C-alpha cells in the first residue's frame, strides 16, 4: 500500500485541489489508495487490499506516527534498508520487492529517511550517488577481481530517471519544449491518458511549477529560517502553478538562497530532505507535510511517465557533463571501477557539426574520467577538439582498472511513409545520410576506428525489417566499424513472426563471428507463456504472414513428427502467394523460398564510391545464375503497388496455430543457428517488465537460456547471453544492480548454491567481455 | 475490439458529450477503444491490440460498412452465432469465448443483428426469451432424459440483467432512489468509481433519461413513421437528459405509440431492434446511428454495474410477476421443462406482514406456472392467501415434467458493531429475530414446511463466522426446517484462514447427512493458484491467525514430513495467544484447543420456548464436565474490552508460511471430513471470474473436484459437487449455459471423449438430485 | 559439528560429566532440532520430558513448566543481565529491556531474573550431573551437526579451520582423520546429509615449532595428494577452494 500512497494519480490529484486548512483526509486518501490499487494492479483482490490498509493504518498508530510522507518513508526505510559493513544495503530477500518497489517510487527519499532515522555506525561520512544494492561477499569479490561488462550503455539522457527530474525542474521550459513536442503524436498522447487522463501540457507546467516552489519552501523549512510570513495567503496547493504569490496586493517569489552552489543537484536534494525530516522527526506541520506529499507524488509521476516515454537546448544544457557523470558512475566508488568493458550508445545525428561536437563531447568526458582517475602526463591539457582528446587517449594503456570506453551508435528505424517506390525509402536515404556523415569522419580521423566500434539499429521491429540494414552493415563494414549489432524489436504479432525476424537477421544481416543481437525475447519465450492473456486468434499483415508460413516450412519439412505442419504452411503459403502477387502461374513453395532469400539485395539493385561497388555487387550476384524470374517476383514484391497493398492488408491468424512442440522447435532451430555463427545476446534487464506476460522475475527466458532446470526445455542449444543494461524500467538502477538481481533469484527461487549462481552469472557477464566490441 | 467497442465509459462519454454534427470520429473513437482496452485488460500488449484494431477497420472497410455498432453487431453475429437444427446457436468452440463477451455485452442486440441479416430457415417463427446455448447432440439427449437440477437460485431481482435494464427504463425514478440508497455506501462508491470514475447519481438519471429518449426516437424510425422534425433542434446528446427538448419555444415530449402494449418487454426490445436494422441494413444516418451507438454502451454500462454490485416499490412493481416468470424461464422451450429440482433463495424479511406477502406471492407464481402447464382441477381458482395456495399445491404430484420448487431463505449476516458484549449481537438479534417471524409461521401452517426446505446463510465470511449460526440452525431444526446449507465466503485473507473456515462449517454447524456447503473454493482452488498476484506477505486479525495456527496443528500434529509445521504453528500459537488474552498463566495448545472447541456455545450460555431449550442445553453441556477454566478463558474471549482489542489487532503473516504441500494436505484433511460427513458442495459457475486468480475457465477448481488428470493433486478425497446459478457474472445466463460450458471445456482443453464428457458433468448434475431439499 | 561421534569417543569414559546448567540447554537444543525427525521423536520426546524435569530442580518452582516455556526463556538469553533485570550502551540497554516487554509475557522474563539473580538457581546450575557417553546414537549427533550445518551454510558464516598439524583434539590419531576432509566432501569422510561449509585457513597455534600458512597448504595437499589418493589438480582444487575462502570472507576493507 506503500506505493500507492506515494504513487498515484487520484491521490495527487485530490491532494493539489483541495485546500491545505483541512486536516482530517484519512477517509478520502484510503479511498485514493483503494483507486489506485484496482487501477495499477487489479488482480489484486478487494478483501486483501483493505486488510493491507488496515494494518498499514494500525503500524502508523502503534508508532505514534500520522498518515503522510513521512511515516510511509520510515515504514518503508525499515522494511528494506538495514546498515552493514558497506553502509546502507537492501536485505537480499528483500531485494527483489525493492526493484518491483523501484519501477514506482524513487529511492532517495527513502535513503535519506534511513540516513536520519537509522545512521550508520559511528556516524561515518556517507554518500548517495550511486542506487542502493544488497551485499554478499561472492558477489563482491567477483566483482572486485572480475569487473562487469555493459554490451549497451545508452551515452543519452542522464545515468537514472531521478536526476533527470531534477533537470526538469532546473529547465522547466526545456522539458515542457520537449513534452509538447512529444505530445503532438498520438502515442504519447494515449500513454500520457494511461498514465493521467487528465493530463496536459498545462497541467504539466502547473504540477512541475508545484513541485518546485514546494521545494523552495520547504528548503526554508529545512534550512532551519523562519518562514516570510505569506504562508497564511497560502491555503490552496494550486496557487504555487504560477510561481509567484500574492500577498496583499505584492508579488512575493519563492526561489530562496541555497548552501550549495548547485540547488538541483542530487547532494542538496539528498541534503534538503535529510535536513527536512530531521527537523519533522517526532511532529510536523499538517499542511507542510502535505506539501512534502503533493511533491512526491509530483516527482514519481514524472519519472513513471519518462520511463514508460524512453521504451537541443536540453542536450545542449549537459553536454560533457553528463557522460563524464555517466562515466563515473559506471566506475562506482572505490579507487577500481566495477565496470571495465563499457559499450556507449549514442544517436547518430544527420549534421555532420553536431556529430563532431557530440562526439567530442563524449571523447572529452571520457578523458575527463580518465584524467580524474589517472594522473599522468597529457598532451594537451585543454584538447577543445577531437584531434586533440585522441592525442591524449592513445596514451592511456589497457590495464582493467578503469572504465574501457566502445563507441556504438545506433540508428534509429523510422515509419514506412506511403509510395516512394519500394517501401522504405525516405527511411532508407536518412539511414544511408547518417552513415555518410559517419563515415567521412572515420575517413578524416583513422584514429577513431579505435572508438568507434560498432553500429546499432534499435527503434522497433514492424517499422523496419532486418532486411533494411543489409546494405548499410555492409558498406559500413568496408568503412572499419568492425562490429555489427542488430535489436530484434519484440513487439512481433505473433511468436512465429519473431523468431522469423531473428532468422532472418541471421540469414541476411552481414553477422560474423562474435557479433550480437539484441533482445531475442522471440527464441526465449516458451509458447505457454506468451500465449498468457492473448486473444484465441492474433492479426498480422499479408507480408508478414508469408515469411512466417516459409520460415515453418523452411525448418519443419523434415521433422517426421511436424510433417502435418510444414506441408500445410507450404501448401496455405502458396495460396497465399497467389493472392498476394495476383499471378496466375503456378508457384512452387520452392520458388517462394527464392524470392525470399533475395530479399537482402538492395531495392535499386533489385531493380537493374564504397555504395555504388555494393550495387552492382548485388545487381550481378541476382544476374550469375539463369533464373530471373525469381528476380521478377521480387521485383513485383518490391514495385507493384496491387502487391504493396496486398501486403500491408491483414490476416486473422488463430493464437495457436502451432503447437507448442512445433514452436519450440522453430525456437531451437533458431538456436543451433544462433549458436554455429556464434552470436551473443544482450539480454534486457529482467526488472524490466514490458513483456507482460512474466508475473514473476522468476519466470523470465534469461533462466531458461541458462539451462535451468524445469526452464530450460529438452533439446535447447546453448547460446552466449551478455548482460546490456539501456532500458531497466526502474527509476534507479545499475548493471550491479541487475547482477545482483539475477544472483538473488538464482538463489532465493530456484535454490542454487551462491557459487552455483555466481558461476552461473558470472558466465553471462564475461560474455559480455568475449564478445565486447572494445579494440583488442 | 467488439467488445471495447460496445462497452467503454470513455466511449461513451466522448459520444454522449459531442454534438451529431460531426461526422469523422474515427481516430476519437480508436483512442477510445485503446484506452478502454489498457483500462479493462493490462496485459494485453499494445502492438496486438493496433493490429486487432486495423484488422477490424479493414474487416469493416472490406465489408462495404461504416464504424459503428451495426457493422460491430455484424461481424460478432457471425463470428459467435449460426443457424442449426434448433434454431440460432452458438459455435462449440466459441462458446467460451461467448461467455466471456456476455460478461461485458448483452447478447439481445446480437441476436436481432444475427436474425436481421442470417435469418434461420424457411423463415420459420422465432422468439427470443432465453440466453443462447450451444448444441450437441449427446447434452441435448441426457438434458431431455434427465432433466437439470438447481441448488441455489435467487428468486429476488428478475432472471437476467437485461431485463432489468428495462425495468430500469420502465421504473427510472425506484432505480434511481435505490442506486442512491447504496451510493450512500463506500463500498459502492468505490465500485462505481471503479468503473467510472465521472459517476454520480445526477449522471446515473441523465444517462437513464437519454437511453429513454433514444429508444423513443429510434423507435420511431423502426416503426418506418417519419420524424416529427424536432430532431433539428436536436444536435447535442445531453439534450436528452431532461426527458423534454425545447423547439421554436415549445415543450415537446419524446415518447411515441408502440405496437405492443408493454413497450418495456423483451419482446418489444427485440422487435424495436430487430425493425431498426432492417431498415438500415444497406445504409444508416450517422446522427441516429451514434445515438443507437450510445445506447448500447449506456445499457452494456448500467449491466457491468448491476453484475458487480449483485456480488420496496420496485419489489412490488413485478411482485409475483417475476417469479412467474422466473418458473417459466428455468422450464425453458418446449412442452417438457428442462429443470426438474429447482431451490429458490429469497431474502427474510423482518416484518411478518412482508413475509406473508412474499412467500404468498412465489408460492401463488408456482401455482400460476404449474397451472399453466398442467390442466387439472383446482380447489380455489383465485386463491389469494397462502392456505388456498397450499390447497392447490397439495394436489400436484411428482411427476418430473415440470419444475419442482423448494424454498430455502438465505440469512444475510451484517457488519460487527463495536461493543454490544458479545462481538455479534445487533445482527445476531436480527437473525433471531428472521428466525422468528419464519418460525411462527412454520407452526401457523404446518404445510409449509414441504416448501420451506432449508435454511441459508450467505453474505459473506469476514463479517460473521459460521459458529454464529449454531444457536440459530439448531433450534431452526427442531422448527421443521430439515436441511441446512451455509455460504462459505471466499474473501479469506489467507489460504490456510478459508480452509479452517470450511473446517469450523462442518465442526461447529449441525450440519447433518445430505446438507451441502457453498462455495468451497479454500479447500478447491491449489496454492499455487492462489498466490498468483498477490504480495509476499498477507494481513489479517489476530482473532483469524490465532484461529488458523490451531487448525494447522490440529491437523497436522501427526504428519511426520510436516511435524515442522505443526510443532512451529503450535509454539507460535500459545505465544499468540499470551498476547491476546494477555494471561500470566501457562497455556498449552491442548488447552487453546479446548477453548476453541466450545465456540458453537452460544454466547449468553457460554456466559451462564425453543431457545431457551437450547440455552440450558449449551449452558449444560460446558458443565457436565469437571473443567471451567478453558470456559472461563471462552468468557474473557467474549466478555473482555482487552481480548476483544486484540482480536481485532492486524498481524503481518507471510504468503508462503505454509509450503504448497502443507496447504494441499490441510485442503485433502477437510476433504476426508466432507466426505466422511456426507456434505455437498455448490459450486459457483465457471463464468463467474471473481476468483482472478483463474486467467481461463480451463484453471477452475471444480475440475480438480471432478477428479481431471493433471488438475486433480494425488490425495484428492472425492467430494460431492452440486451445480448452483446463483451470480453467473454475466448478463444472460442459465443453467443450461454453465451445463454446456463445462462440456464445452472438458470436450475441447482436456480433450474429452463427448461420453466421458457428459459423464462427468452427469455426476455433478445429479448430485444436485441426490442432495436436493425437496420433500420426498 | 566437524567432528564424528565415532572418533569423538574414542578413549572416553562410559558416562560424562557436565554442570546442570549445560546439560539444560543441550537438553533444549536437542528437542528444538529434533521434534520433528520420525526416526527421532525418540529422541527428541525424551529430551524434553527429561528436560522440564531437569528445570523443575534448576529452578525449584512448583508450577508446571512446559518445553515451550523453557525455550523461550532461553531465547532471551543474549539480552543484558541489567536490561533482563529491567552513549551507545545506554542505547543497547533500553533496547533489549523493550523488546523483552513488548509481548505479553513476563513470566519466562521472570523465570529468566530467577535464572540470573538468585543464589539457589546458580548453585544448582553450578552442580554437576552424569551424562553417559552415548546418550544420543551417532546418527541423531550427526543429525545435530548437520542441522546447524544448514543454519551456518544460510547464514553464510566460514569456518576458520585450524592448521592439521596441530594435535589437540587428541581423537585423531592421524592427520587424514581430520574432519577438514569431512568439510572438504571427500568420500568416506563426508557423512549423507552434510550441507557443505565455506572453510577457511587460519594459522594461529600450528602445534609445531616452525610453522607456516604455506607448510599448512602443503601439508593439505600431500595428505589430499597421498592418503586419500587425488590428482593433484583435484587436491590443489579443494586447497584452493578453502584457501579462497579466506579471500571471499576476508574481513579487509574493500
Amino acid at each position: 500500500m506503500e506505493r500507492f500512497l506515494l504513487n498515484s494519480t487520484v491521490l495527487l490529484y485530490r491532494l493539489s485541489t483541495v485546500s491545505l486548512d483541512e486536516v482530517s483526509l484519512d477517509e478520502r486518501v484510503e479511498s485514493s489508495v483503494f483507486l489506485a490499487q484496482y487501477e495499477q494492479a487489479r488482480s489484486l483482490p478487494d478483501h486483501v487490499a483493505k486488510s493491507a490498509w488496515s494494518y498499514l493504518v494500525q503500524q502508523i498508530k502503534q508508532r505514534n506516527m500520522k498518515l503522510g510522507p513521512v511515516a510511509i518513508l520510515r515504514l518503508i526505510a525499515e522494511k528494506f534498508i538495514k546498515n552493514e559493513k558497506g553502509g546502507p544495503k537492501i536485505d537480499l530477500p528483500m531485494f527483489s520487492e525493492w526493484q518491483t518497489l523501484m519501477s514506482r517510487v524513487s529511492c532517495l527519499p527513502i535513503i535519506a529517511c534511513h540516513q536520519v532515522f537509522n545512521p550508520g555506525p559511528a556516524s561515518q561520512e556517507y554518500s548517495f550517488r550511486w542506487p542502493l544494492y544488497p551485499y554478499h561477499p561472492t558477489v563482491e569479490d567477483y566483482i572486485t577481481r572480475e569487473c562487469l561488462h555493459e554490451t549497451h550503455q545508452h551515452l543519452n539522457g542522464s545515468t537514472s530517471a531521478e536526476e533527470c527530474w531534477l533537470d526538469a525542474l532546473k529547465h522547466p521550459e526545456a522539458c515542457l519544449r520537449d513534452f509538447e513536442k512529444g505530445w503532438a503524436s498520438q502515442e504519447m498522447k494515449q500513454l500520457c491518458a494511461q498514465i493521467d487522463p487528465s493530463l496536459t501540457p498545462r497541467i504539466f507546467k502547473d504540477r512541475l511549477q508545484i513541485a518546485c516552489n514546494i521545494r523552495e519552501i520547504l528548503c526554508r523549512v529545512a534550512q532551519g529560517v523562519e518562514l516570510p510570513e505569506w504562508i497564511a495567503s497560502m491555503q490552496n496547493p494550486q496557487q504555487l502553478a504560477n510561481s509567484t504569490i500574492l500577498h496583499n496586493g505584492r508579488e512575493y517569489g519563492f526561489a530562496t538562497v541555497w548552501p550549495i552552489d548547485d540547488k538541483y543537484s542530487q547532494e542538496s536534494e539528498f541534503c534538503w530532505l535529510t535536513g527536512l525530516l530531521e527537523k519533522w522527526r517526532f511532529n510536523a506541520p499538517e499542511g507542510l507535510e502535505r506539501l512534502l506529499w503533493i511533491y512526491l507524488l509530483i516527482q514519481n509521476q514524472y519519472l513513471t511517465l519518462l520511463v514508460q516515454r524512453d521504451d537541443m537546448t536540453e542536450l545542449r544544457e549537459e553536454t560533457e557533463k553528463s557522460y563524464l557523470s555517466r562515466f563515473k558512475h559506471a566506475h562506482g566508488a572505490g579507487v577500481y571501477s566495477q565496470v571495465r568493458y563499457l559499450e556507449g550508445r549514442f544517436a547518430p545525428k544527420s549534421d555532420p557539426n553536431k556529430m563532431q561536437k557530440l562526439l567530442f563531447s563524449v571523447l572529452r568526458g571520457y578523458w575527463e574520467y580518465l584524467s580524474a582517475h589517472m594522473s599522468m602526463e597529457w598532451v594537451h591539457e585543454k584538447p577543445l577538439t577531437i584531434s586533440q582528446v585522441l592525442d591524449n587517449l592513445e596514451l592511456v594503456e589497457p590495464h582493467g582498472k578503469c572504465v574501457e570506453l566502445a563507441l556504438v551508435p545506433h540508428f534509429i528505424k523510422r515509419k514506412p511513409k506511403n509510395g516512394e517506390a519500394y517501401p522504405h525509402a525516405l527511411l532508407f536515404k536518412d539511414l544511408k545520410n547518417q552513415a555518410a556523415i559517419l563515415m567521412d569522419m572515420l575517413k578524416s580521423e583513422p584514429r577513431l576506428t579505435g572508438w568507434i566500434r560498432g553500429v546499432d539499429a534499435a527503434a522497433n521491429e514492424m517499422h523496419a525489417p532486418p532486411e533494411l540494414f543489409c546494405p548499410l552493415f555492409r558498406v559500413l563494414a568496408k568503412s572499419g566499424i568492425a562490429h555489427f549489432t542488430y535489436h530484434v524489436g519484440e513487439d512481433f504479432p505473433h511468436l512465429i513472426s519473431g523468431i522469423r525476424s531473428i532468422d532472418d537477421a541471421l540469414r541476411f544481416l552481414p553477422l560474423r563471428n562474435g557479433d550480437r543481437l539484441g533482445h531475442c525475447t522471440a527464441i526465449g519465450i516458451t509458447p505457454s507463456i506468451w500465449k498468457r492473456s492473448l486473444p484465441l486468434s492474433l492479426s498480422m499483415t499479408k507480408e508478414t504472414r508469408l515469411l512466417d508460413l516459409v520460415f515453418i516450412w523452411r525448418e519443419l519439412r523434415s521433422h517426421p513428427e511436424l510433417l502435418r505442419y510444414a506441408s500445410d504452411a507450404a501448401i496455405e503459403a502458396v495460396r497465399l502467394a497467389h493472392k498476394v502477387f495476383s499471378l496466375e502461374e503456378e508457384v512452387s513453395i520452392t520458388t517462394l523460398d527464392q524470392v525470399f532469400e533475395m530479399r537482402g539485395l538492395l531495392a535499386e539493385s533489385e531493380g537493374l564510391s564504397l555504395w555504388l561497388e555494393e550495387y552492382e555487387r548485388a545487381r550481378e550476384l541476382v544476374k550469375t545464375t539463369g533464373m530471373k524470374r525469381p528476380l521478377k517476383l521480387y521485383k513485383q514484391w518490391l514495385t507493384s503497388d496491387n502487391v504493396r497493398k496486398q501486403r500491408a492488408e491483414y490476416v486473422e491468424v488463430a493464437l495457436e496455430y502451432l503447437p507448442d512442440e512445433a514452436v519450440v522447435a522453430l525456437q531451437q532451430a533458431v538456436m543451433a543457428k544462433m549458436a554455429d555463427r556464434n552470436i551473443a545476446i544482450e539480454c534486457p534487464p529482467t526488472s524490466n517488465t514490458r513483456i507482460s506476460q512474466y508475473r514473476n522475475v522468476s519466470e523470465h527466458h534469461i533462466f531458461r537460456w541458462m539451462g535451468l532446470p524445469g526452464e530450460a526445455i529438452e533439446g535447447d542449444v546453448p547460446m552466449s547471453i551478455c548482460l546490456g543494461s539501456d532500458d531497466p524500467g526502474i527509476f534507479a538502477a545499475d548493471l550491479k544492480s541487475e547482477f545482483y538481481h539475477l544472483f538473488v533469484v538464482l538463489t532465493r527461487k530456484f535454490g542454487l548454491s551462491p557459487a552455483d549462481a555466481l558461476r552461473k552469472v558470472a558466465e553471462v557477464n564475461e560474455n559480455g567481455r568475449i564478445y565486447r566490441f572494445h579494440d583488442v
